[PDB]
């Protein structure tokens, strides 16, 4: 191993704004104390969640000072950030290394050649997260974007030549495979090196090709002189004799491309990416096909964000998260609304997930955005190229007026993704019904956030909704790319419309199961909606606003913001999508009772069911709206307390599960 | 395919020696009656096989016309011959195109340049076998060198630039092994280019590994200009992951090494080589290794001639022969004394023989060879770098005085074989039985011959003699390189002593086949004899003596020089090495029995056996010196008609070994 | 130091051929009067000189008779002779020990095992001389293989074990560098040893680099035991940081090298050599590069042989012709046509003098020469491997028909020094003009000998050849190997044209340097002759011909055989190239005034001169062929004597030339 990467997380200090503008005032602000600091950090963690409509958002300054070494002459050194928020300048020794927008896209800038070494330096970074109409997203409605450093950064060193570091801050290598199936696949491998040094080398490519296991299954070498005038672009090809398919969840079989740079005989630079073998397709009006076979599109989303760390997340946090999102039986996940951890894309690859990825062109465009998205739109998908599980790019969501306008970004967002990997879709998301929306139809998937029964008509109005759009739209690929409903656990009752004013701060548990109940079951039986997602797997922040009796939260989670709790809808799903065993009964949450004649509804994927109330088998159960929705239509409760226990049998295995409901008057 | 390589052994007539000294009487010779031959030819065949001491060695010519058509205008010709006993010339048009001495490698001149296209051209090869203290082997008394273009020719059609068809007459790649495991191996792909043209070239040159299945395991590409002044050389580098190795006759797996030169994204050349992946270690004292594992070295020897085709052979008869030494059972071969033909050392590659290769420097030293010697060494091995099945290259056999020259020579033949070739070991070979003979230890493993009870003591003299040596030199990595003795099928005998005088015309079979039941059973148990190789699977030709009543032959086979019959040893050492089922009798040619009570020999490597005399099984079945060898004696005969019936089952099969004998009054055929 | 190596020159006894044919007349013979003589020694110093076709080449015997102690038992002897012209044999008491072929090499051989301890033993060594087709040069026509020992003799003295003392006569270590610039340089030390004895012997190869002062600046170390089996190679790699680079005349800094073999902490061999850290490299079309920096090749070369005393030269000699080529300007050297002496290539190591070293095959090509051609490559490289001064091998000098032939020879002996040492550059030398010969282009440098003016053509065609092949072949490293024309300094004229008749026997030293006047002006402006090499910086015996009114004598020479007179072009060049002041008139040797009205031609490099006729500085001086060439016409000659003052100065020094003349008649000894 010859590249060196270490992470350069320690030892920062900080110093958030505002600042005056007298540079006398100013001079001062900069010489007190600065506060020390750990990456990831930000400064939102805390006022972007507790309150509403009150959060700094503005600049704020990072410095770090470092000893580096004289056994670095001769050597390329680089910094490497993961992610801040929002647009960012680094700084050495004073003299600017590096520039940035865009509070989710990593960079990368060589610094080396702006270092004194055998001396310390100093390292600074400002940072500010201010909405500005030229970068997306332009506010901080939907969500707000975390301010700080955020995202770990690295210390990268190398040989004079490299594969280079920063091409968009990539891996500098790209894959790509045509033709796959069952009994060959064309795997292309392209690699940018780059020679900092004044004259021809003699250096020698490599690339290998590791099974899972280790073995290797192909190398291509070759030798010549690398040019020191620009960066150069190398092509591996590899014919690939029945590769062992990347099959999604069954199956999530990794190869390993190992890259490597060599000169007299040694390794003196190397990049090592994944490779899932693999094809998708999707076909109108039937559905979604991994290398062929029809595959289940169990969508779920997902916001980088968790109660108290705000965005500043470690790995076991998005590990936890998609173990959540793995168990509730997931097959994809809709990264809304930006560019999220490699880290965790890396484990999509590894677990199985096939999931899609976006860009915060998102709730209005301002006519200054489009450079901007264009740019994070390709740093977005050059550094997230290699990864098998990604399937389609997202260009926006819910930006309409200027259409003009909107639909001629959406345009060149599409056209920049097939410039630069045609080999995957594009998607784009709109918060109307209708097909013909002036700013539809601009990527290869139509995509609608529906909510029926929450922001407009009722839960019901779902079906005649897709029904229609399939009638008049057969060939069109449609995703319902949002739909769900609030759920504050503190809010409990059995009585219930078929809609709920979502103005009025009560957002009943129950409301959100009985919306997913349905829901989903309409979703199941029309293959016309290619995949779903609802929204959202947790609860996440939402600064802006205070709604539902909590301020700052949205709380269409399946799950609570902290992690902790699992909502009802989460066994529904889980239910519906899992082979594991889930048997589960409704509404433990609404623990006292408004009525004596009580409907009991139990979940269960391993055989019909039998609830005891009260020591004693109630009956006439019957299914619901899935085979796994059992219903109980009448049952008579006991004063003061309540006693429900469930019980199903398979593999001569036996499951439990008990509620307790407390009644007394009405 | 860019290159073009036929055969070229059709059309050529022939015009034996001697050359009359008068030109009025040589120009006449000249234009007389030339003979229409066919290539493999040779002009010894018969008169080195029928009869000793006389036999023509000088002066052949060899004459073909040949059309070569105006397709081949800025294209490059070539001829390949695989060998041409023993000194070459070869004219094109009547100008020199090369020359070569050394009767047994490959060489090869470009001759394009000097064909008139379009037209009808002269190849006129002059060869000469008369024995010259310049050359090896010095003279022929060991064996013959049969005069002629005894293997096949080939013609050969190449691009302006190529792969060196030229370079030694070896393929132009070189292929190399270091840090050979189960885990990995490095492999070294060395490549010689060569540009006739005038100005630089753009070429890319492509070397690929394939697995034995043809699928592709790496390339190495490489792009640049030719440049047109010199040959040029280039390395490409692979590193094998747990590598299929080639492990002798349990796995011989090969992989294919194709090097394609190429311009225009178009191949202009290309040269395939075998690639098997192995390690070779000896350990003095302990044995053989082969990739970490012991592995036995039981080993034979074999000459190039058949009766009556002299050494003008086909594949199909270097198939035979391999044939016989794969049933036998062997695992190395020593092809003795010279190099030896390419699809044979090809051949074991592919059935998995480890062998020894050799250069024809022996039995005298003139003092004038040492440049001849080292030419032929350094063309054995350029040729024949690339066949993993090679371990070893033999320096010398039988070479004494004048000492300090002897061993001067062997000195540069050992180092020239560790700059051609580091990889590999080298051997020399003495015909005396003492560790410090003064022309000994010049290379990497010490041979000896050793034919005790032969030309020398009792046949259990081989014993102690093993013994001492072991004790003695405990360090030496020492291989016993024959042994063995002469047997006519035509003589039979039980009047057997523990020598044998080779100076009476009586060389009975009886008497090889107790040299062999004995000595094969000492080696086996001295794992510091690293490897013995017997002498001979096969008779052969020695056209300067007449021993043991047949003219020209030596006997010492195991087969007949016909190759038509095996004798007793061959079913000794089948029974001993091969894991195929043997039953056995021996004797079955002595049938014409002197003595009453006789003993009764079987081999059997699938159990003691039972023995029927006329219908009635015997007893006494004792021990042999092996546990594949049982004797019953002794047997009591009838008169007349006696038949000895093998039995014998395994698993389900049952064998059968039937011979007859005859007795009628004592008799005693050694007292002639 | 462990080793001895003494003079082995006294106390020898010789005895020319040819010798009776049958045995009773030969006796008598070898039992006449034997010449006492000192090594080293020739027998044709004098009928390869004195006259044309008339020398001996045939066979000589030399013997020495030599006690040797039983101190020596258990030691091991050799003989070393640097040379002998041209096939040698040598026996010790009557036992063969060695064989070489080949007059410009090393041999040796261990003859300890032979030698009798505590009497007196005889060598003898059988010398011959008379060419062959099979040995190179195959005639004597460039030049005479002067026969005999003539170049000195050692006897050398070891323990059992050694670093091998025979391995081509080498030095038996091979330093290579590789990667060499400033900032470091990776060199490899390659040891070879050798273990006479019967067991394996415990050893320690301790290597290390000193500084040219003598400070330790690497040291590499390891322990092992030592195989009686075959002679072994060993390894050592030193990194060296920041060295101090050889950089020609500059700074020839030498760090050397120091290679000690030990037993029980003792120190049993050792051998120490040059090593001069620096890289060479040509790029076609621009120039000759030396550490990274052009660098001018001013090229000269050198036969070795004085009047008088033929090639058995002493130390003093080589010294002697060295200084004049340092003096003269000289950058870099060919020694033509043959390995020469270790002493003269060690030499130019020291004066920094870079070189082109180069074996005898030249003239003719028979068909047979291939083998001792290899053979003769392959010594010339390993025994003169380390030498930093060597920059390319030379592989063969104008041999033409039978093309096909000749080209494949070349192609072999390319590929050997490829083989052999594939750090160098190798190089062949064609006497054609033109670049698509038939034998051309088989080596990594072109060079071609050129004689405008004297075989061919005019003086100043040398413009139009270089300007056609730079525009046609801009790709191919080119060199002129020889160009100049023969000067005899008896002859003096001025009248002269633009070519000579080289075929009457008037040669005059004033053609000689209107040549090279002319000539070198046009080498100085065409960077893509890489370097030139003028003929020759002395005269030479060529003992077959008579040219220009002199037997045996080659007279191309600037100095003459007797290194006595320097002919006008040595100071040509000595202006052109030289850091040293000069100021010369041109025709100090020409007095014998042929006309009134002539041209005073001056040679000054540094200004502007002034010439002085009998009293009277002269006028008009204009500007000749290069810088340091001023010329006067016509300036009018007094009656009887005149004499001639040039003079000039710079920091201070006054520099003054003096020649005398004298008109008396207009004369014409051109026209006579
Ligand atoms: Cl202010
Ligand atoms: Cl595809
Ligand atoms: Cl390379
Ligand atoms: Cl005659
Ligand atoms: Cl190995
Ligand atoms: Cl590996």
């Amino acid at each position: 191993l010859a590249r060196q990467v270490t992470a350069f997380n320690t030892g920062w200090q900080f110093k958030k704004g505002p600042f005056a503008t007298d540079p006398m005032r100013a001079a001062s602000q900069w010489d007190g104390k600065w506060e020390t600091v750990e990456i990831p950090h930000t400064w939102n963690a805390m006022d972007m969640q507790v309150q509403s409509g009150s959060f700094y958002e503005g600049a704020g300054y990072y410095r770090k000072t470092q000893f580096f070494p004289h056994d670095l002459e001769g050597k390329r050194v680089f910094l490497r950030f993961e992610g801040v928020g929002a647009c960012a300048e680094v700084y050495v020794n004073g003299k600017l290394a590096g520039t940035h927008k865009g509070g989710y896209s990593a960079f990368a800038c060589e610094i080396g050649t702006a270092l004194k070494l055998g001396a310390e330096n100093e390292i600074i970074v400002k940072a500010d997260n201010k909405a500005r109409p030229d970068v997306i997203p332009v506010n901080q409605n939907l969500f707000g974007v975390y301010g700080g450093i955020y995202r770990p950064v690295w210390l990268i060193v190398t040989e004079q030549n490299n594969i280079t570091v920063t091409d968009c801050a990539s891996p500098g290598v790209y894959i790509t495979q045509k033709d796959v199936s069952k009994k060959s696949a064309d795997i292309t491998v392209k690699v940018k090196l780059d020679n900092a040094g004044l004259q021809p080398a003699a250096v020698t490519l490599e690339n290998t090709i590791y099974t899972q296991e280790g073995q290797k299954v192909g190398t291509h070498s070759r030798s010549f002189d690398l040019s020191p005038q620009g960066t150069q672009t190398y092509l591996s090809t590899f014919k690939l004799k029945n590769p062992h398919l990347w099959q999604g969840r069954k199956d999530p079989y990794l190869y390993k491309v190992v890259c490597r740079l060599m000169a007299d005989g040694k390794v003196i630079d190397e990049v090592v990416q994944p490779l899932g073998v693999r094809k998708y397709e999707i076909v109108a009006g039937k559905g979604f096909f991994l290398n062929g076979e029809k595959y289940s599109m169990y969508g779920v989303t997902r916001h980088q964000d968790w109660w108290g760390l705000g965005s500043a997340l470690k790995n076991e946090h998005h590990d936890f998260d998609l173990a959540a999102i793995m168990d509730v039986g997931a097959t994809t996940v809709r990264f809304a609304h930006y560019q999220q951890s490699d880290y965790l894309y890396s484990r999509c690859d590894t677990l199985g997930l096939i999931i899609w990825a976006e860009i915060p062109c998102v709730n209005r465009v301002t006519g200054y955005e489009t450079e901007n998205a264009q740019s994070q739109l390709r740093e977005l998908i050059r550094q997230s190229f290699n990864h098998p599980s990604i399937y389609v790019w997202g260009l926006h969501n819910e930006v309409y007026q200027p259409h003009e306008y909107t639909a001629a970004l959406t345009r060149s967002l599409h056209d920049l993704a097939k410039t630069e990997d045609p080999d995957r879709y594009t998607v784009s998301v709109n918060g109307y019904g209708h097909m013909d929306h002036p700013v539809n139809l601009n990527a290869d998937i139509q995509g609608m956030n529906r909510y029926f029964g929450w922001y407009e008509k009722k839960i019901q109005d779902i079906k005649p909704w897709v029904e229609q759009l399939e009638k008049d739209y057969p060939y069109q690929k449609l995703m319902l790319t949002e739909y769900g409903a609030d759920a504050n656990l503190a809010h409990q009752t059995e009585y219930l419309g078929d809609a709920l004013n979502w103005g009025k701060p009560f957002y009943p548990e129950t409301f959100q199961t009985k919306t997913h109940e349905y829901q989903w079951s309409i979703i199941k039986d029309h293959p016309y909606i290619i995949a779903s997602y609802l929204w959202n797997m947790f609860d996440f922040a939402v600064p802006m606003w205070t709604r539902g009796g909590v301020p700052a939260r949205n709380m269409k989670g399946l799950i609570t913001f902290d992690r902790k709790t699992k909502k009802d809808s989460y066994f529904w799903y889980k239910a519906n999508w899992s082979e594991e065993p889930v048997l589960y009964l409704t509404q433990r949450r609404n623990a006292d009772r408004e009525k004596r004649t009580t409907a009991v509804t139990v979940y269960s994927n391993i055989g019909t069911p039998k609830v005891y109330l009260n020591g004693q088998e109630l009956s006439g159960i019957r299914n619901g709206y899935t085979d796994v929705h059992y219903v109980f239509d009448n049952v008579s409760l006991a004063d003061g307390k309540n006693i429900l226990k469930a019980v199903v049998s398979t593999k001569g295995k036996e499951y439990t599960d008990e509620i307790e409901w407390n009644y007394s008057g009405e």
